[PDB]
């Protein structure tokens, strides 16, 4: 494991703790969400993000945050605002962006000195 992989695994574990039912753990299938593949063209989930960390496919925290944002945005696009998925996606998105904020990453960058 490399330092970037350990950092991304830490952020991913913290985000995944906010989804105890595993709604974001693996891809959404059309069987459990009719028309999903017809509405969501760039699917994303925590399991795919984990595979990308293990394969060393993320060059930066910005790329990781972009996948996290895509996952939440997909749930808010497919699902209406009064649904469990939309509400959890909104809660998870705000918490993840606070955790990986520019202030937190600037403090972490300054600690690399
Ligand atoms: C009902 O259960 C699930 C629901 C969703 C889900 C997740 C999201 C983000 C979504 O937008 N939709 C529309 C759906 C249907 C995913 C699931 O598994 C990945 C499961 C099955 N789990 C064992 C709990």
């Amino acid at each position: 494991s490399t330092p970037i992989q350990q950092l991304l695994e830490h952020f991913l574990r913290q985000l995944q703790r906010k989804d105890p039912h595993g709604f974001f753990a693996f891809p959404v299938t059309d069987a459990i969400a009719p028309g999903y593949s017809m509405i969501i063209k760039h699917p994303m989930d925590f399991g795919t993000m984990k595979d990308k960390i293990v394969a060393n496919e993320y060059k930066s925290v910005t790329e990781f945050k972009a996948d996290f944002k895509l996952m939440c945005d997909n749930a808010m696009t497919y699902n209406r605002p009064d649904t469990v998925y939309y509400k959890l996606a909104k809660k998870i998105l705000h918490a993840g962006f606070k955790m990986m904020s520019k202030e937190r990453l600037l403090a972490l960058k300054r600690s690399m000195s």
